[PDB]
């Protein structure tokens, strides 16, 4: 009945250097660009999806504001008020998410995200495109929004989203570092979703693997290489299944297989490395969080990958 | 009576990438190199100090071991067991001190350092060089040892050192980042010493200013430039006093002057930037913590500076 089969809900929190009140047009511009890539890839190769996948977004609070001010005041190099210096090659970017999630007010940002996402979902259900919706809701979190999205669906084994999450995609999010901090302070939390797919460019300062936090020996298993759309528009035929990694690397892991499988966040691999044009690596450190953030919204590699995953429901 | 007028006690904890049991000969080699620089500068320009300044060291625990393992397992790049990859330009070095001090066992490392320092001090007092000692004890902390040394002398306004600390020198220590984390979680702690001098090379990944944590507008006052011994073996004649910075930058700060002066850690500036040979900047990120760590023990710039400070007691 309903024309929308899959709702892609984007939790847009910006990147680790964003501060203050965001520009709402900037968030909408990101989503418009992403939506145009989705439509183009859909027409070229997934015509059965045309008109059936809808994108909505949720603006998240900029939880790195105070952390940015502290890091900027720690900078040994000369700089102007409210600024970093591009000469600081090793600006401590990894401290920004850690300071952000350590704030006593971080939990309030999570509660706010849940409230805004439920309002967006409810308006969708009343809209013409949402009447009679019975499909899948996938979550997409950007660099910072991914952190909030994860904490919003996590449980042990503030309210809650009004929907059940199927696929959960993370765009260059430093979640791994955050979870390493939380394990250090308080030494299983798992997300309530059908699968986690965490994308990163290896050279992104926020690139953080999650698989070795579930099973440490995965640090010796390479991340999955996402196929370049230009060469493999239909994918490269790889199964993506955890069981294939366990089977191929059985000496490393193998009760072993069942214990790892039980604690995994889905039946597929979690760590996905994206092809990184060499141009992106020619920039000073302070420019990289925005450049990597912006890359996702126009990535045909990422969009084609997402589309392939939502076809087991067709 | 006693031939030793100043005891320089070095808390040697290594750098943020050190793990496991240290090589004791390595720590002793560092201290021997430092001691030889001290003797050479002393003979050239402080002959009244010859034979009257003694160096002792205290090996500290390698509190970054577990953090190193986590960061190494987060690395998106291919690497070997127990290793970082030099291709990871933005390895999250800033996470290492933060994970280290967040461990529930960090407080036990501080207690252990206090115990070992008191044993070293007691053996010194029994030695021929220490009988009748009535002089000053200065503390020197290296990158990691500085963190432990600071927490050992801090109080609000585990045991304690058996001595009172005069000057406290920090060699490229990420204390500022640690204190920014602690202020974020629990939003005055001050060290029990006559003065803090925190040295850094601007390009050192652990370089972190402390002055803006005491007074935020100091982020717009440059750190003090340490004179190069090659050109200014006797110093450049600068007072180093906080009051001179407040006076010269009075519009920024000025009850203001008295409140800032009261919360400062001594009467002198705290942030000291060292000249950095360009060679040190030609190295990949994973090599920099050791290279910067090693630089201090052979630095005539640092040694001449230290010697000038211990002359107000002559």
């Amino acid at each position: 009945s309903c024309k929308t089969h899959v709702l892609l809900l984007v939790l847009h929190g910006g990147n680790i250097l964003d501060t203050g009140a965001g520009d709402p047009s900037c968030k909408a511009a990101d989503i418009h660009t992403f939506s145009s890539v989705l439509e183009k890839v859909t027409r070229a190769h997934f015509p059965a999806a045309l008109g059936h996948i809808l994108i909505k977004f949720v603006p998240c609070p900029a939880i790195c504001s105070e952390a940015f001010s502290l890091v900027s005041h720690l900078n040994p190099y000369s700089h102007d008020e409210g600024c970093l210096s591009s000469s600081q090659d090793h600006v401590p970017l990894a401290a920004l998410p850690l300071l952000a999630i350590s704030s006593p007010q971080y939990q309030d940002a999570v509660a706010t995200v849940i409230e805004r996402a439920n309002q967006v979902y409810r308006e969708f259900l009343k809209s013409s495109d949402g009447i009679g919706f019975s499909g899948q809701v996938c979550l997409i979190g950007d660099c910072v929004g991914g952190l909030l999205a994860f904490d919003a669906i996590c449980y042990s084994a503030l309210g809650r989203f009004d929907f059940d999450v199927s696929d959960f995609f993370l765009f260059g999010s430093p979640l791994g570092l955050v979870l390493a901090m939380r394990r250090t302070v308080l030494p299983q939390v798992r997300p309530a979703c059908s699968q986690v797919y965490s994308f990163f460019h290896c050279a992104d300062p926020s690139a953080s693997r999650l698989e070795p936090l579930l099973e440490p020996k995965f640090h010796l298993v390479p991340p999955v290489s996402v196929p370049r759309y230009q060469r493999f528009p239909l994918g490269d035929g790889q199964s993506l299944l955890l069981a294939d990694a366990l089977h191929t690397h059985s000496p490393l892991f193998l009760v072993g297989a069942s214990r790892i499988t039980a604690k995994w966040w889905g039946s597929k691999r979690i760590d996905y490395a994206l092809y990184c044009p060499d141009v992106l690596t020619a920039f000073p450190t302070v420019a990289l969080p925005h450049l990597f953030h912006a890359s996702y919204w126009e990535s045909t590699d990422v969009v084609a990958f997402i589309l392939r995953q939502v076809m087991r429901y067709e």
